[PDB]
């Protein structure tokens, strides 16, 4: 029973993976865990194998590990990261302590593309279209990415995009400080935690991304939280009475009102020489009031993606049960919960 494993010390990290994976070669490591590039002899794909660090060292980590396995096991879309395999050398639940995850190796992200300069309108419709397609699928399952930025969109030679590095796990702490790109794409309402966020925060991120693809420049590259909010409000206008009442923090409201009111700028004078349809879409995505922002499913129907929009080919996801988020379990219960999901994984078909 079970495949044969083989262990090899890699840059001070013992990797014990099934032999179907060959030519393992370090490609990065961090707070997520260690990632290795390898050749998967069964699917014929070059893959990325992630060996989580201390997967069950705490209940926060035990839950994190579980939340990511559950999410990766659900995501089944072309434009979204997916699980090709999950395994543990552990013979029994008693010795289960390591979790390795496998997905298609991604080479370049959107970043190793835009930086060059501004992009062609066609490639902008395509890339953004794909982002919105994955998103309509992600949100239809009540999932919020929370961290949509260029570095989190894997892009290939034929401009095919996949959304990865979801939030559902890590908690941004002290990483959003200063002149950092980790924050240039967050909606203002989640950036200063004015209110509890909705999935439209993701739609705000896409507008930021789309704007950058068009101009070739970061839309709101603020040097700190306040400076960035200033950049946003200068373009979108200051909150109105309708919005102000939706902000719980009395301090936030008090701060906001201390600012000299400003009208929404003319997007056609910001994105000079850009397709009127692109401009029209940004105006709909970049709305201060998250309640009035366009939805992924609606964006797709927008005349900007006429060339690619196919209603019958923009699938939604199966219902996604994240009731466990409310569950209070001990380290060992998230651990056993993680084990069953590993144990029960079913590979996606082939070609
Ligand atoms: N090189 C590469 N290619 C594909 C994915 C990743 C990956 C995974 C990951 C996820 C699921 C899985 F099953 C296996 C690995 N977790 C983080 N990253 C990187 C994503 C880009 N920035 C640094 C970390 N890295």
């Amino acid at each position: 029973e079970r495949p044969t494993f083989y262990r090899q010390e890699l840059n001070k990290t013992i990797w014990e993976v099934p032999e179907r994976y060959q030519n393992l070669s370090p490609v990065g490591s961090g707070a997520y865990g260690s990632v290795c590039a390898a050749f998967d002899t069964k699917t014929g794909l070059r893959v990325a194998v992630k060996k989580l660090s201390r997967p069950f060292q705490s209940i926060i980590h035990a839950k994190r590990t579980y939340r990511e396995l559950r999410l990766l096991k659900h995501m089944k879309h072309e434009n979204v990261i997916g699980l090709l395999d999950v395994f543990t050398p552990a013979r029994s639940l008693e010795e289960f302590n390591d979790v390795y995850l496998v997905t298609h190796l991604m080479g370049a992200d959107l970043n190793n593309i835009v930086k060059c300069q501004k992009l062609t309108d066609d490639h902008v419709q395509f890339l953004i279209y794909q982002i919105l397609r994955g998103l309509k699928y992600i949100h239809s399952a009540d999932i919020i990415h929370r961290d949509l930025k260029p570095s989190n969109l894997a892009v290939n030679e034929d401009c095919e995009l996949k959304i990865l590095d979801f939030g559902l796990a890590r908690h941004t702490d002290d990483e959003m400080t200063g002149y950092v790109a980790t924050r240039w794409y967050r909606a203002p309402e989640i950036m200063l935690n004015w209110m509890h966020y909705n999935q439209t925060v993701d739609i705000w991120s896409v507008g930021c991304i789309m704007a950058e693809l068009l101009t070739g420049r970061t839309l709101f590259p603020g040097t700190d939280h306040i400076d960035q909010l200033k950049l946003i409000l200068r373009l979108v206008g200051t909150p109105g009475a309708e919005l102000l009442k939706k902000i719980s923090s009395e301090s936030a409201r008090n701060y906001i009102q201390s600012l000299t009111q400003m009208p929404k700028m003319n997007f056609a004078n910001v994105f000079i020489g850009a397709n009127p349809l692109a401009v029209d879409l940004l105006e709909k995505m970049l709305v201060l009031d998250s309640d009035k922002r366009i939805t992924a499913a609606q964006a797709l129907a927008h005349a900007y993606f006429a060339q690619y929009h196919d209603p019958d080919d923009e699938p939604v996801a199966d219902p996604y049960d994240q009731s466990f988020e409310s569950r209070d379990l001990l380290i060992d219960e998230w651990k056993s919960l993680t084990y069953d999901e590993v144990i029960s994984f079913v590979p996606p078909p082939l070609d």
